[PDB]
């Protein structure tokens, strides 16, 4: 068919990949595009991918308009709906997911990894299957998430990372010729929107690495900051120095906290 | 200096045995002393009493006053149910041996929070006693898995296991005082009290089959409590990579078949099968 690529979702990691596919791969007219029901069609903290696309004079599809498309690749970048795979002819349905699977499936995913205390991350390639971030793995790149990094810091390097993966396998997924793993049951785990409560209470009865994780994990501040004694907080920082067991105290910048373990926390006010 | 050389206080079938070996082989009765918990009633069950043990075998039973003065009493806490004050003992010579792979899961209900976090490993850690909990240095450390189809009862029994021979391995060189220890670091501390668990789970089934099995077995411990599910108690589950399709449940009369968001078989027995 005409029609050779979809891309479908959101922010720079969408309009990046595609204008990498426009620049490298695809002429316009080989090209669809369906943005998340959100997207404006402005540039804001992220790019529009409808804006992107209309500049380009790439046309805006929905999905029954490429349902039927014989061979078509579907690649969804963020995108905001659930496929079902017997809608398709074409069986080239492809997703990055902002997640080191099998772990963290579903939501929030800038959030999840950090609350449960992991060091690091990833993003994955996968073929999509009808069920939610659940298909076999194609590529995976695994990197730190650093000690006072945030929700927000770990959403820009899924961002950058996601975009270079693209980048990776994309030559191999035109050409039909990657590879890929089913994905193990053990360490499986899945997030939805019911299980993440965005105003979120903080519990001092842990350690001061699991206060630091539950201030953090809520700072992206383009959405919330994470509140207490109603000041939002900006920035955690976590020290191994030892200031004594279960501290909290208030300053006019900062808190100063520890949990059971005594470890210096400094939270940091937003100016 | 002191008549009394070692204290041995706790419970379960991790004390008796401590206290038989450095009876048989360390110290003889008189230079040993015993601090059992609070609900020890002196009758063995599915686990050993402490009490018991100390009475038939001529142990003297105290309490922490009457060792606080004891210059350099070896003080060991397996499973003690009291947080220790270091400045009230002369001696500096206070350990314990925690239930998990320090520095994670301090505190409470070793033998569920790790499976219900999803952990594939635990540990026993034998460490100094500081004045927090589950934060002073670690002497040793011996990790093991957490079968897949392991439940916390499992769990427990390991750990008693691993715990005595953690303690046969490191009592001599805490004996002749040449022992080797290291800070636990900040970074993986995780730390659990009995308000953080509630025994009587409700299971969220929108999760992975995975997720869903780990929150059954993580309560399976029959001498307390089951799980139960469409009220029915659950004595056991099972965890297969076959794939049944997504979000699968049905009851039979001897068990459920469940699957989670990922579609991955589990079987959860029903305790009322013959
Ligand atoms: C809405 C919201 C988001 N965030 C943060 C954490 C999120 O990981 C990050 C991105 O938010 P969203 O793009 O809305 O949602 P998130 O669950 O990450 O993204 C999933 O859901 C999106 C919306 O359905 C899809 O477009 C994405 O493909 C899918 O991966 O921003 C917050 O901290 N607070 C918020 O209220
Ligand atoms: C009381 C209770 C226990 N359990 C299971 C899981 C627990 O890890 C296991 C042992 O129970 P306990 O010894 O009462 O509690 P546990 O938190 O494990 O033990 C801590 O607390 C005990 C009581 O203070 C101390 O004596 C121990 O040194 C300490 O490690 O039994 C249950 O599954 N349900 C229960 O209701
Ligand atoms: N079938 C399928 N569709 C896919 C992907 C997948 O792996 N499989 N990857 C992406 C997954 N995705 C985003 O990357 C995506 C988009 C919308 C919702 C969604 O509708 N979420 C609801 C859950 C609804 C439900 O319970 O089924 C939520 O958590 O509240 C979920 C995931 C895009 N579409
Ligand atoms: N200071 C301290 N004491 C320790 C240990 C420790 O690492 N540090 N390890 C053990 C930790 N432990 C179990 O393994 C444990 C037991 C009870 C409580 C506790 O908080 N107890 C009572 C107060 C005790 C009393 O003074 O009588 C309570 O809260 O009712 C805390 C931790 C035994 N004691």
């Amino acid at each position: 068919h005409m029609i050779k690529i979809c891309i479908a979702g959101k922010n720079n990691i969408a309009v990046n990949s595609l204008q990498f596919i426009l620049k490298n791969y695809f002429e316009a007219d080989q090209i669809v595009v369906i943005p998340n029901k959100n997207d404006k069609g402005i540039d804001s903290w992220q790019k529009s991918l409808l804006k992107f696309a209309l500049d380009n004079n790439i046309k805006i599809v929905t999905l029954d308009e490429i349902y039927n498309i014989e061979q078509i690749i579907f690649f969804s970048l963020e995108f905001d709906q659930i496929i079902k795979i017997e809608n398709f002819k074409s069986d080239r349905l492809f997703n990055i997911h902002f997640s080191a699977l099998p772990k963290y499936k579903g939501v929030f995913t800038s959030i999840t990894p950090i609350l449960n205390n992991e060091l690091e991350s990833g993003v994955t390639l996968h073929r999509i299957d009808n069920g939610i971030d659940t298909g076999n793995i194609i590529d995976q790149h695994c990197f730190p998430i650093d000690i006072n990094d945030t929700a927000r810091d770990l959403y820009f390097n899924y961002l950058k990372y996601g975009e270079s993966i693209f980048k990776k396998n994309i030559q191999t997924i035109i050409n039909n010729s990657y590879k890929d793993l089913k994905q193990t049951n053990i360490n499986s785990s899945y997030f939805s929107r019911k299980d993440i409560n965005l105003v979120h209470k903080i519990n001092f009865k842990k350690t001061s690495f699991e206060i630091h994780n539950q201030i953090r994990a809520f700072i992206f501040q383009e959405y919330q900051l994470p509140i207490i004694n109603n000041s939002k907080i900006i920035k955690s920082i976590l020290a191994n120095e030892f200031i004594g067991y279960n501290v909290f105290e208030e300053f006019e910048n900062y808190f100063i906290i520890s949990g059971i373990d005594g470890f210096k926390i400094i939270a940091q006010k937003l100016n």
